[PDB]
Order: structure tokens, then sequence, then C-alpha cells
């Protein structure tokens, strides 16, 4: 039986400025570097850059919508986002949808956001304005 | 301060098969389906899976080592590797560089894996046996 996310492994270009974005811009833990990756935790997740040859550094309009949200506090989201826009991180994507959200990008493209707020809230939300289409199960 | 991962989502081509694999193979709880999208958990894990018609069912060699990993215990490892590999669940790597891991694909191609481990293990495991260059915090 599985029991939660292990891990995620980003590919990345350059291992240098991703360290750099992860740790000193995103502000997570780096547990350990070597040659071709680097091992940080964010909260519970353990997040492994990998350094791949393979990945090319994407637009935003050259990837599907896989993504990867962050979580952060209602209380610390605006100034967490006003960070990154100093730090001249692009936006992908506007949020039309419940609980704060903002959407930006890693130096290789990977889609990122912060989210404030849990599956149980959203679908709670969901219950009271159902999507098109949408069935529960309980 | 970020504090963890909210949520995964993956783009899928076609969504019930893809909801099928989480489900039905993979044994995610489903808590809710659109005409657009599910809503999955694996433990604490809040995965999306958002219909997309851009995403592409994409083969391996095409697409980078950008993986996501689920956690499974030692005594549930193998026996659930094999039953994968019996349902015809196609695979993308076999040396284990990280541990003990199984590594297969979605539907789409996305990059799976089933890890038996936590970081903490993993750091020790690389201390005795360290990726080259490796330097510890
Ligand atoms: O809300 C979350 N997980 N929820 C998991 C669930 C498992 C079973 C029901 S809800 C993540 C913090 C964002
Ligand atoms: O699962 C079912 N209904 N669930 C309804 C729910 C409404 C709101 C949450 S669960 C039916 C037996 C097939
Ligand atoms: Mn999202
Ligand atoms: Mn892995």
């Amino acid at each position: 039986m599985l029991s939660g996310l292990n891990h995620l492994t980003l590919a990345v270009s350059q291992l240098a400025p991703s360290v750099a974005f992860y740790q000193q811009l995103l502000g997570m833990t780096l547990h350990a570097r070597w040659d071709s990756g680097a091992y940080l935790s964010c909260g519970d997740l353990w997040l492994c850059l990998s350094l791949d040859p393979q990945r090319r550094v994407t637009p935003p309009e050259e990837s599907d919508y896989t993504h990867y949200a962050f979580s952060i506090s209602e209380a610390d989201f605006a100034s967490f986002a006003a960070r990154l826009e100093a730090a001249g991180v692009a936006v992908w994507k506007l949020n039309r949808s419940e609980g704060a959200s903002h959407y930006f990008l890693d130096p290789d493209g990977h889609k990122l956001e912060l989210h404030v707020g849990s599956l149980a809230q959203r679908l709670a939300a969901c219950r009271e304005q159902p999507y098109k289409g949408m069935v529960f199960f309980e």
C-alpha cells in the first residue's frame, strides 16, 4: 500500500542556479550536494535536484499543466509572492480558484505554485459549488 | 515560509484511464472526479489529475529525469512491484542508484517510482556509499 509522496525529483540543466533558487530564494534546507545533484527538504517534502543534460529550459507555453504546489500560510503568502516578484521570477498563470495561489516558474521552466489551503478545504468548496460533471466518492 | 508539497498536479491526456491507474492499480483514494479532472490522496499527498489537451504520451527516452516517488514499506515493496510488472506497466529505469526503488510509467509517460526509505535513511546510506563528490551539510 502506498503511504505518501516519498520524494519529488526535478531535472535541472545547471545545478548552481537551481540550488540558489530552491535554497536561497525559496528557503528550503540543503542537506547534501554532489557533482550531479542535491537533496533539499521543505517541511516534510524531500526534494531532489538532478543535473540532467536532457533538461531543456522550457517556456511555459511549451509545457503542459503538470505542476508542483508548495504550502504556505495565508499570513505569509503576500510577502513571499512579493519576494518572488522582486527577484524577477516569472508568473505563468493568474489565480481564478479557491484559496490563494501564486503561479511561478523555476530556472528551467518547471511550473510551481504557492497555495494556501488543503484538499479538505477544496472538497468543501466543491461540495457547495460543484464543477461540471462533478461526483464525490465516500 | 514554505512547509512542504501542497499538491502534485499531473496533466493527463485521457482522464478515465488515468483515474483507473492511480485508484485501481496504485490503490490511491479517489475523492472526486469531474469532466476535466480528479482529486485523489495517497496518505497525506493531494494528487490532482488535470485533463489537458496539451499532454503528450511521452516515451521515457524523450523526457528528462523529473519523477515522482511514492512511499512503500519494506514488507510490501517487492510484491507491489511484481504486481505492476505482471499488469504490464512499462518501466523506465533498472539500476537502483538511490536505494530500493522500482521505476515505472503512468499511461502518459509520467515517471513514477516506488521507494522504501526516508531522506534521513538515504543520507545515512550515502555516507557509506556516497555519490561522486558528495558533501553533507
Ligand atoms: O490537504 C492535503 N492533504 N490531504 C490529504 C487527505 C487524505 C485523505 C483525506 S484529505 C495536503 C496539505 C495539502
Ligand atoms: O460514493 C457514493 N456517494 N458519495 C456521495 C458523497 C457526497 C459527498 C461526499 S461523498 C455512492 C455510493 C456510490
Ligand atoms: Mn495547483
Ligand atoms: Mn527517485
